[PDB]
């Protein structure tokens, strides 16, 4: 009788019942094989056999309840291939025997959690980001901006760049806690140059952190340097605009009337919009592009890891939302 | 048993019960289709299926009354084309099962509703503007003057000239808050020159405006110039002669007789007709046109929103128009 709300995201999967205030279970989008394999690339599922491995652990390990006995939410990146979405509602009703179903966009349900129908969304995770422009509730496909980079990468290019400060991060093992660094510590700094001749001119700007193995360990610049390359791509050899900019483009292949408000309700999902000072910066960034008379305003909600989560919480619990479900029946039936 | 009176205009639709003071339902003349559209144009229906989804709101979710249980009294701009008219009726003793009908000119009823049946109207709405000379209640044709500029063109008018002055009123809901302006804070300056002279050389003609979001603006000379613009078209590209001109010729085109009545009795209708010194502009204007020994008078009233709609509760109430009504039976009989 209850209903599920199952997040896939390719980091993460952050699954729970709706209704509820927060996931209970949060576990890694991973399958061992000597030897990790993440199956879903860029928010998009490029394995099934092992897709179904997580759903399986989802339902059975972390949740502890029987598929067929409840209405699962399932989520979507953008601008997910139909022949994709077709695939997951056929696992869920044939292989876990649900009695109904349904695949919402992920960005959209971030808006919800918000409180808001209609705005520009920026969902960065850790494998894709995207500029999702929507309005009453639809999310307008000709405007959504993709962007292949996101905390993995951004992980990545930390790891790098204390490589040359002498460090050698270059494990998997590792890896891990160069993120958690990376979450810790790092920050979005308002002016790029500023920052770094605050770094290149004192030691204000360094930190230390206590390695697993006791040791500690100094970072300076590499704070802000790190998150920075999503304000420009360039910095890992990335010829695409930074976030400001997409988030910029995205608004103007829209219609007119609706920038306006755009503009004044530019809501930030995902974990990698968690970084401290990236609020103020994409405020002043975006100020610049935009006219002079137009109002902008950044919305970052303090739970904005597990927005997406939560929009499916708060929709599956939705009295309109109920006629939009797929009963087992309507699927056995027309397909 | 009641009768009802329908006013249908370009903007806005002031409908309610004959023998009420005022109407109960005043509502725009919309129909929404991702998006909005207007099925009177320059006061004439354009679009018929609208037309009756404006009829069936006005019926069933405003007024809340069974069309065939009250004779329903429908109103038409002045030189109306016959085929508009009988396209009309058919409508009501069709569609809407009236038991029976009558359709009025908008400009006579407002002369009724000052308390007149000899006069010259002056009705200026939100999408057309007439000169209408009347004589013991016939609205004399030939004399009748059309212009197309109302309320719209105004309210786009002022968008325009404040865009000079760096504001950003471009979408439609923007659209709206200059509208607002133009209804709050306009007047018709009695004198142009000297009136844009106090303003180039003083701040004493400015005026602050609140904006939905809380902000403060400032307005000028823009205050009497977009009202300006009735007085002189070619301010917006159009080379048609002025409200104080048409009303001139109006009276010339009429029997030498009736002209001292005519001056005599300029009344003033529609929400247009509502600028704030558009009464001593129109006495100045008309003077000088027309010979020195001519008594001018201009007749605005406090109502002159509303003096259509108030100009058929009166006639619909009258004993002598009974007999003027159209039964179901005479129409089913008749055509
Ligand atoms: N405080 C933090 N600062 C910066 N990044 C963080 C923070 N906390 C988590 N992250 C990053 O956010 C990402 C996880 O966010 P999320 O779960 O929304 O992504 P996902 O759904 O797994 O992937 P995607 O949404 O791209 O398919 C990881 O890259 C993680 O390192
Ligand atoms: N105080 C005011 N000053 C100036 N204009 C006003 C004021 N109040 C309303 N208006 C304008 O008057 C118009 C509405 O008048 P009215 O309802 O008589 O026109 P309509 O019947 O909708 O159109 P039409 O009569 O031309 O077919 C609108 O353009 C509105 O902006
Ligand atoms: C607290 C936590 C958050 C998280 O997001 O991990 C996810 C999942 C993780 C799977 C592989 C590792 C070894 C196993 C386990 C872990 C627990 C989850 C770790 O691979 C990421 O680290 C990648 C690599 S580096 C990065 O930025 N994304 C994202
Ligand atoms: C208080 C009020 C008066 C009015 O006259 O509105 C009418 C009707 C209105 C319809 C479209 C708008 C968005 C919806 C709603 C509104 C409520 C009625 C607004 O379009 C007008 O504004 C046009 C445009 S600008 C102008 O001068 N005429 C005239
Ligand atoms: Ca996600
Ligand atoms: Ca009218």
């Amino acid at each position: 009788t209850t209903a599920l709300v199952c997040d896939n995201g390719s980091g993460l999967v952050k699954a729970g019942f709706a209704g509820d205030d927060a996931p209970r279970a949060v576990f890694p989008s991973i399958v061992g094989r000597p030897t990790l394999k993440y199956p879903i690339e860029h928010g998009i599922i490029t394995n099934w056999d092992d897709m179904e491995k997580i759903w399986h652990h989802t339902f059975y390990n972390e949740l502890r309840v029987a598929p067929e006995e409840h209405p699962t939410l399932l989520t979507e990146a953008p601008l997910n291939p139909k022949a994709n979405r077709e695939k997951m509602t056929q696992i869920m009703f044939e292989t876990f025997n649900v009695p109904a179903m349904y695949v919402a966009i992920q960005a959209v349900l971030s808006l919800y959690a918000s409180g808001r129908t209609t705005g520009i969304v920026l969902d960065s995770g850790d494998g894709v980001t995207h500029n999702v422009p929507i309005y009453e509730g639809y999310a307008l496909p000709h405007a959504i901006m993709r962007l292949d980079l996101a905390g993995r990468d951004l992980t990545d290019y930390l790891m790098k760049i204390l490589t040359e400060r002498g460090y050698s991060f270059v494990t998997t093992a590792e890896r891990e806690i160069v993120r958690d660094i990376k979450e810790k510590l790092c920050y979005v700094a308002l002016d790029f140059e500023n920052e770094m001749a605050t770094a290149a001119s004192s030691s204000s700007l360094e930190k230390s952190y206590e390695l697993p193995d006791g040791q500690v360990i100094t970072i300076g610049n590499e704070r802000f340097r790190c998150p920075e390359t999503l304000f420009q791509p360039s910095f890992i050899g990335m010829e695409s605009a930074g976030i400001h900019e997409t988030t910029y483009n995205s608004i103007m292949k829209c219609d007119i009337d609706i920038r306006k408000d755009l503009y004044a309700n530019n809501v930030m999902s995902g974990g990698t919009t968690m970084y401290p000072g990236i609020a103020d910066r994409m405020q002043k960034e975006i100020t610049a592009l935009a006219p002079s008379t137009m109002k902008i305003k950044i919305i970052a909600p303090p739970e904005r890891k597990y927005s997406v989560w939560i929009g499916g919480s708060i929709l599956a619990s939705l009295s309109t939302f109920q006629q939009m479900w797929i009963t087992k029946q309507e699927y056995d039936e027309a397909g």
